[PDB]
RNA sequence: ACGGAAACUUAAAACCGUGUUGCACUGCAACCCGGAAUUCUUGCACGUCG
């Protein structure tokens, strides 16, 4: 199989974790795949959607920065060496993403931290942008303060995608007709142009490689979940939303209350990706992605 | 089936009101309308008497 480098030009952007006034940098892809079954039924005909609701043949990454020329593969979860000053202990943390080959002379203390966190703000600004609300009856509107993210002119998003290259196909037949993406993307955010550029192969799945670093907010399922964690440097995040879509046309509901694991982390065995369904209450099913993929 | 899907940073309010381009100032001081030209040169109160 071959894989897809997918560059953007994303100059703004909205992707909201607990409401709408943040934002993040990255897109854990149980937001993107559930874009890509509901930006297929605005193309399709609900049958590309069904084409694709639960087979989980597809392995792509989330929607991680990029400066230049350089991708900006995430900060590991692992135990830092550092037998150096405890200033440089704490800088860590406030590097989110490195380039694609420090990690190494990152994760023993090794590592310079002075030029990742000075492209941090190489990235872009976490902006905020004010709009005035709802002339909610006759009554004095109020505003809606929303914020949002900025690139630097030099900037977007990237993404790499491997699997079934006809489940492949039909992902650039949606993503060349994708709109504006985020959330808040009625207004003007969110939009970008997708261009496809040859992957670099630095950056291989290493599913069983010694290299158990991921490209993606995952899971695996739930009893094997008992064998990938004895050293499996994680964090938990909150998946969570909203439903309201047509063909679920009724008061807005949430999708279940799951909690994958981390976007970089780095374990001690090989593991297995499965899309698991959120759906709680109601026709349709709605599902989330959890299908990764590796990094040397 | 994206913490999504909807929303105006909006409605009114005069950079206005009091204020002279005004007050003192000779178009004034000095000079002749002044100097040389004959009202003149020709010229009889008379011719005329049985």
């Amino acid at each position: 199989m071959n894989s897809r480098l997918f560059r953007f030009d994303v100059v703004r952007t909205h992707f909201g974790d607990h409401g709408l006034e943040s934002s993040t940098i990255g897109c854990p892809a149980d937001t993107l795949y559930s874009a890509l079954c509901v930006e297929a039924l605005r193309m399709g005909g609900q049958q590309l959607l069904d084409e694709l609701v639960a087979c989980s043949t597809l392995r792509l990454t989330d929607l991680l920065p990029y400066v230049g020329p350089d991708y900006l593969v995430p900060k590991p979860l692992k135990s830092v060496r550092s037998d150096s000053s405890s200033l440089q202990k704490k800088l860590a943390k406030k590097i989110g993403f490195l380039p694609a080959a420090q990690l190494g002379s990152f994760l023993d203390g090794t590592a310079d931290l002075d030029d990742l966190a000075a492209r941090q703000t190489k990235i872009g600004v976490h902006a905020v942008s004010a709009k005035a609300a709802i002339h909610n009856g006759k009554k004095d509107a109020d505003p809606y303060r929303v914020g949002y993210f900025r690139f630097e002119p030099d900037a977007g998003l990237w993404l790499l995608a491997t699997g079934s290259e006809s489940e492949l196909g039909l992902l650039t037949r949606l993503l060349k007709g994708i709109s504006a993406l985020g959330g808040e993307r009625t207004s003007g955010f969110g939009a970008f142009i997708p261009t496809e550029s040859e992957v670099p192969a630095a950056l291989t799945p290493t599913t069983a490689a010694a290299s158990l670093m991921t490209l993606t907010t995952s899971l695996p399922t739930d009893d094997e979940l008992e064998q990938a964690l004895a050293g499996a440097t994680y964090r938990l995040v909150k998946r969570s939303g909203f439903v309201a879509s047509a063909t679920y046309a009724e008061t807005p509901r949430r999708k279940r209350d799951i909690y994958k694991l981390a976007a970089g982390s780095v374990f001690s065995r090989p593991f297995q990706g499965g899309i698991l369904d959120v759906s709680l209450g109601g026709n349709h099913p709605v599902y989330s992605y959890a299908r990764p993929l590796f990094l040397a």
